[PDB]
């Protein structure tokens, strides 16, 4: 009795990655998994899974922002989802899944689910993604697509998963939170790697991970002040580039490492604290690691989550220095709170457990 | 409160891949997985997992084959044990560094990777042996490798034993039955063989068209270019007369096929076999690492081309047969496609395999053992 799960996701890397542990879990149970997506589809392949490119060649940039309230953005997500609908449906009809897994904004997901009269499972990337008015709006904005394929029905089942721990949930606004969602442990995934030599920690040697952000803080230069001080801090700093950005590395202070992309979860497992730019992937991964955090803001959400839980704080790039670093390293309060949420997350069912329930539902 | 599994594997791709579903399963349970290996280590990374290269830069070719014997003694096990020992040795330091800093609770290893049990004993940890298939399954050699690695054990002061020593098999019972007695492994834990060869963006042509039948063809060990492929000319001279599509997988890095092929023959550079066989009605292969088990899992009739042993599994189960390369033609193809007997047997073994505990289930037992 081999079940089949079709994963229909937004084309964005950050939307795909958090679906991977679940997909992986279903396979571990002996079931069949396939993705129907476009865009950053290579990520699926790089996770040891199989994907069908439902929109080959399509330029996504110009779909999100063509050359020319809730309503505008629903229309945007609709345009983007639309180009995936045909391929999603072909694939479903030939592969015949028992279950559609999708991401909040990928409208092709529920469409496909309804069209094959299948239950669907919504997997968000984090506390932000969690907005169920939008799904409805996207469906509305995609009415012609539903019409074109004669989809007039509803998914039989509609399960929502959250990887958001209860205490973080508590701090979200009321309409922005999701009761009746199934809890699932957030298992960080960012890709595999051959791990560098320097990764293993040294004898009683602390370490601070520092992430980055494409554009505006954001950028390697805005980190110039913090650099003027890190020499005075009794810890190693590891600045990780993202995939895709290029760095020209010259002279550095004796305890700053600037480094090619590395899996964050692997990195944070050796770190005492993190300085980052508020990525939803970054926050939850860091929560999982039980590591105090500092956020350089541009996503007020994550700001409040941090201060709210007593897990960290926000700092302006141009003010960031030793003081903040020392606080992250030495403040017992921040530490205790971090470990507390880590504990909380670890009591949530792992993807394996959630996989089993899904098989039961399908 | 997370358990930790250190996967210490032979450097060969074919040894690494079959350990991936388990590694993946342990992660799905919320636990931690890491590899300490060399060689085809990029495979681990390409599976979404993390690896430490315990032997950077090392040229493995020259380790396997360094740069009368009518009157010589000790030909057999002893020679190959010595070979595997040389190869394992270069991994020992890295394996041990990694274990001591990462601190696993459990060592997973492959039959010939001697650094595995060494590491396990050194940290007084249980170890789990994961073979690539029925051929790999040979205890005794493990013992011989340990013996041949005595200086390495000495150098690191490893004088102990792994506390636990579990063995997993992915070989289904009916296949096991047909192996010689000392070549089979009771007390091994059954685990479902979940095929893995890598992920992929699947090509457009993959979904079967107009219920047109399909036959997968593999190259196995054939090298580029020894002329070996010429061995397939007779089959190709006939495939045009068969009412089926043929899909030839080079199953290799950046390989190219050159020359006129029949129209109903399709060449794919590389594809995940499991994905391929899921759309195939039969397979023609050379008995390569894990082709058989993948084919069994797919429930697809098989034809095997040997070189000039262990093929006995096919006729025994009524699942397929062997054919000499130079005799292979339409007749055999039509048999694979139309013989109801072969089909029924195939589906039967597929069923059998599917009743074996999946990696998820096996993962859980291991957590308990650690």
């Amino acid at each position: 009795q081999s079940m089949r799960a079709l994963f229909i996701t937004s084309p964005g890397l950050s939307h795909i990655l958090p679906t991977v542990p679940l997909a992986q879990a279903l396979r571990a149970l002996g079931h069949e998994v396939r993705y129907a997506t476009g865009g950053d589809i290579r990520a699926v392949a790089e996770a040891g899974l199989c994907a069908v490119d439902v929109s080959p060649g399509v330029n996504y940039a110009k779909l999100f922002v063509p050359d020319d309230g809730e309503g505008f953005f629903a229309e945007m997500f609709a345009r983007v989802s639309a180009v995936a609908v045909d391929g999603a449906l072909r694939t479903a009809r030939s592969w015949r899944p028992d279950l559609v897994v999708h991401t909040p904004t990928q409208g092709a997901g529920p469409l496909t689910a309804a069209a094959l009269q299948l239950p669907c499972v919504e997997l968000p990337l984090g506390p932000a993604d969690s907005e169920p008015g939008l799904g409805a709006l996207i469906r509305r904005a995609m009415s012609k697509d539903y019409e074109r394929h004669g989809v007039t029905g509803e998914p039989t089942g509609s399960v929502r998963l959250t990887t958001t721990p209860p205490s973080v949930e508590a701090l979200l606004p009321e309409d922005r939170r999701s009761p009746g969602a199934w809890p699932m442990r957030y298992v960080p995934y960012n890709g595999g790697a051959v791990l560098p030599d320097w990764l293993p920690p040294a004898a009683g040697r602390r370490r601070i991970a520092v992430t980055l952000g494409s554009i505006d803080s954001g950028g390697i230069a805005k980190l110039a002040p913090l650099f003027s001080e890190v020499a005075d801090v009794d810890a190693e700093f590891v600045l990780t580039l993202g995939g895709g950005d290029l760095a020209l590395l010259g002279e550095l202070p004796a305890n700053v490492r600037v480094v090619e992309w590395i899996p964050l979860g692997a990195l944070l497992e050796t770190c005492d604290a993190i300085i980052h730019h508020g990525g939803s992937g970054t926050l939850l991964t860091a929560l999982a690691a039980g590591v105090p955090q500092c956020v350089i803001p541009h996503q007020d959400t994550n700001r409040d989550v941090l201060t709210g839980l007593g897990i960290g704080f926000d700092a302006e790039a141009g003010s960031l220095g030793a003081e903040q670093c020392r606080r992250l390293l030495d403040d017992a309060g921040l530490r205790e709170a971090a470990l507390r949420v880590r504990q909380e997350m670890s009591e949530m069912p792992p993807p394996a457990e959630t996989a089993a329930k899904l098989v039961a539902l399908a």
